Parts: structure tokens; C-alpha cells; sequence
């Protein structure tokens, strides 16, 4: 006898396990056990992943209900799981989205200048360099301080909460509450700080004093700062890191992009498609009995949408493991989700990766791993897949 198949299958972000294509072909929705001991339905084909993400009866908000089957323990208060819904209910969706676009004057030049300064510091120090801790994560942190309007020097202490805040744990995490409460106090101070007049926190601080928002709560204003810093920094730093691995392991493509940087946006869209940064399927709770493939999912059951199941589906992306810059459907991957909860930071995340890669290819055209790939240490029990260090030479 064996126990029911457990998820996740592997914390490695440099290879997709053979189980995924096997499930997708044989059982594109099938029952699994999560780290809490709950059962769930794992969806692994592009068709069924899009069906679930486009049907709001598979609810994000209801995953926070007491008693529900859980993917992992909450690391924020339950009402924060409905963060974007709360932002939309407060009439703040358009304002938040405007503040986090990469189109703000000078923002791209600030990202380029920051990437070039970090790279020059590594070149001065000499190989090996760690492109996660001393390049992709400080570039994500500096970008998000600039986008929020908060001091660059406050980035590193907010960042250090993230290796706990974005854990994927079977049990509640006492340090996540200590850091959450501290980071909320900091964002509440930022709203009262007269020096903060730009970016998303300067805009929320002005709307807070406008009569059209006088009953929006101070807890929501501070929550938007902590959640958008943390989601944006963990997601862009982790995606850039694992995209640099995929590029370093494809020297022919790396040389193509170095030679013709105008192809970097199409290369980044393929590195999104093949990215294994999300460590778990996206969770949803059924609010009705709904047929998905050969399974009748029942109200109250947990469904997990495996993004790499969709993104490596050869029925939708033929030769799925290959980066091909001339696909006819290049932005139809699920790396930013789909439907009601599609990522609000998608443009910013694409621009962070494009500028980081352009800068790295110009400054370190011979970049390569400095250790054998199997020596990278993959973080476990985390909502992203990331190597703890990414040692390179050039
Ligand atoms: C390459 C970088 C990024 C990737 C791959 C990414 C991926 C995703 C995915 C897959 C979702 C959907 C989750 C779901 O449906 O359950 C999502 C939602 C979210 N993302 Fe991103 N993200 C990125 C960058 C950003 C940035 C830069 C921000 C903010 C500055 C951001 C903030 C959020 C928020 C707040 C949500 C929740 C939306 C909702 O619930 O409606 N992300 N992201
Ligand atoms: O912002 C966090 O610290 C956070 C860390 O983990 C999550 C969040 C969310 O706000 C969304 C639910 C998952």
C-alpha cells in the first residue's frame, strides 16, 4: 500500500518533475494531500487550470474560512486574504494600479542605474558573485522602495521579514505575526510622515485625508503598503533569480539576447512561461458543486491550480520546455494568473526582469554558474522556489 500523492512534488526551480506531464496526460485533475494533511484537487492541464481561474465560484477569499481544507497555514490575518477585494471595495483599485505601473517618469532610469551600480560593485569585488542576494533581491527591494515612496534605507529591514512571511507551513508561524505587526506599524507611521509624498504610500497618504475616503480604515491603508511591498519584492526577486538560471543554462539564447537586446521582452515573456517560481498550486475553495474534467468538485473542497502544469502543456505550447521567441500565443501563459485575481503588478514585474537582464548581459556578457547546478540549495516549505545563493563568475 502507499499513501495518497503529496504536494508539492519538488522544491527545485531548475527542472520540472516527470510526474507533472504524467498527471497532465492521465489525470489532469486528481486528488492529492497537502502539507497540512488536507485533501485537495490538483489541476495540471492548461484547459482545466484556466477553467478554475476564470470561474469565481472557485473562490480565493473562501480559502481563509475557519474549518476549510488548507494548502498551508495563514501568515496574515484572514481578512487580508481578500486584500484586493478590500482595496476594490474601498474605491482604491485604480489608484493602486496607477501607482505601481513601470511608466512613472524616471522609474525605468532609476532601475537601470540601480542594476548597473549593483553589477559594478560585484565586478569590483571579483568573482564569485551571488546574483540572488547581491543583485536580484536588492534590485527588487530598491524598486519597491521607489514605487512605494519610502526611504531606500528602510528596504533591507522590510525585506528581512519575507523569508518567514512567504513561508508555506503546515502550522501557524509565531515570527510571521511579530514581523507583520511591526511592518504594519511602520506603514502606519509612513502614512503620518509628512516627508512621504511620492509613490503608492504618498498617494494613499493623500487619499486618506480626502473626504471621499474618510471611512476607509487606517488598517487597510497600512495593509496595502505591507502586502504590495512583500508580494512585489518576493515575486520579482524570485522570478528574476530563477530566470537568470534559465538563461545561464541556455548559452545560445543568452548570446542571442546579448547581441540583439530588442528581443529581451520576448525572451522575458518565455522565461515567465517556463518559470517555476511558484512553489504550490494557486488555492481556491469551491463555493458550489462544479464539474472539472472527469471530477465533480464539491462545495467546500480545495482546488490547487498548478501554474507549470498549464505553462508546460504541449497542447497549448508545443515544445513546452524550449524557449522560442516567435510563438503566436506568447502572453497566454499563466505566470501572472488569470481572471479575477490576475496579478496587479504584472507590468512592473516584466519591466524589473527586462531591465535586470539587459543590464546583466551588457556588464557580464560571459556570466556563467560558478558551481555545478546541482549544488544550488533550494529553499523548502516556502511559497516560492529559490536558490539560497546563486554563485556566478564571468
Ligand atoms: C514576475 C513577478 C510576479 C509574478 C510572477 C507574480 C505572480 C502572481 C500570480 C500568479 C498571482 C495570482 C495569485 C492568484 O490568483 O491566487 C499574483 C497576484 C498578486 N500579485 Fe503578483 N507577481 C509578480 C509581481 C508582482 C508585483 C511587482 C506586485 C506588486 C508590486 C504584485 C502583487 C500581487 C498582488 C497584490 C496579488 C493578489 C491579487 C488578487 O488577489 O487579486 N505581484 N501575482
Ligand atoms: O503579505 C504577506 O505577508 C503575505 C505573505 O503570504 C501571503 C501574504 C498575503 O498578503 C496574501 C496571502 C499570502
Amino acid at each position: 500500500a502507499t499513501v495518497l500523492l503529496e504536494v508539492p512534488f519538488s522544491a527545485r526551480g531548475d527542472r520540472i518533475p516527470d510526474a507533472v506531464a504524467e498527471l497532465r496526460t492521465r489525470e489532469p485533475i486528481r486528488k492529492v494531500r497537502t502539507i497540512t494533511g488536507a485533501e485537495a484537487w490538483l489541476v495540471s492541464s492548461y484547459a482545466l487550470c484556466t477553467q478554475v481561474l476564470e470561474d469565481r465560484r472557485f473562490s480565493m477569499k473562501e480559502t481563509a474560512a475557519a474549518g476549510a481544507p488548507r494548502l498551508n497555514a495563514l501568515t496574515v490575518p484572514p481578512e487580508v486574504v481578500n486584500n484586493m477585494g478590500n482595496i476594490a471595495d474601498a474605491g482604491l483599485r485604480k489608484a493602486v494600479m496607477k501607482a505601481i505601473t513601470p511608466k512613472a517618469p524616471g522609474l525605468e532610469q532609476f532601475l537601470r542605474d540601480t542594476a548597473n551600480s549593483l553589477l559594478d560593485n560585484l565586478i569590483t569585488e571579483g568573482a564569485p558573485a551571488d546574483l540572488r542576494n547581491d543583485f536580484a533581491d536588492p534590485l527588487a527591494t530598491a524598486l519597491h522602495c521607489k514605487v512605494l515612496g519610502i526611504p531606500q534605507e528602510d528596504g533591507p529591514k522590510l525585506f528581512r521579514s519575507l523569508s518567514i512571511a512567504f513561508m508555506s507551513s503546515a502550522d501557524p508561524i509565531p515570527a510571521a505575526k511579530i514581523n507583520w505587526d511591526r511592518d504594519i506599524e511602520y506603514m502606519a507611521g509612513i502614512l503620518e510622515n509628512p516627508n512621504i509624498t511620492t509613490g503608492l504610500m504618498g498617494e494613499l497618504s493623500r487619499l486618506r485625508k480626502d473626504p471621499a475616503y474618510s471611512h476607509v480604515s487606517d488598517e487597510l491603508f497600512a495593509t496595502i503598503g505591507v502586502t504590495f511591498f512583500g508580494a512585489g519584492v518576493i515575486s520579482t526577486g524570485s522570478f528574476l533569480t530563477t530566470a537568470l538560471i534559465s538563461l545561464i543554462q541556455r548559452p545560445q539564447l543568452r548570446n542571442l539576447l546579448h547581441e540583439k537586446p530588442e528581443l529581451i521582452p520576448a525572451g522575458v515573456e518565455e522565461l515567465l512561461r517556463i518559470n517555476l517560481s511558484f512553489a504550490d498550486g494557486l488555492p481556491r475553495l469551491a463555493t458550489a458543486d462544479i464539474q472539472v474534467g472527469d471530477v465533480l468538485v464539491r462545495k467546500g473542497e480545495l482546488v490547487l491550480v498548478l501554474l507549470e502544469g498549464a505553462n508546460f502543456d504541449p497542447e497549448h505550447f508545443p515544445n513546452p520546455g524550449s524557449i522560442e521567441l516567435d510563438r503566436p500565443n506568447p502572453t497566454s501563459h499563466l505566470a501572472f494568473g488569470r481572471g479575477q485575481h490576475f496579478c496587479p503588478g504584472s507590468a512592473l514585474g516584466r519591466r524589473h526582469a527586462q531591465i535586470g537582464i539587459e543590464a546583466l548581459l551588457k556588464k557580464m556578457p560571459g556570466v556563467d554558474l560558478a558551481v555545478p547546478i546541482d549544488q544550488l540549495v533550494w529553499r523548502t516549505r516556502f511559497q516560492r522556489r529559490i536558490p539560497e545563493r546563486l554563485p556566478v563568475l564571468w
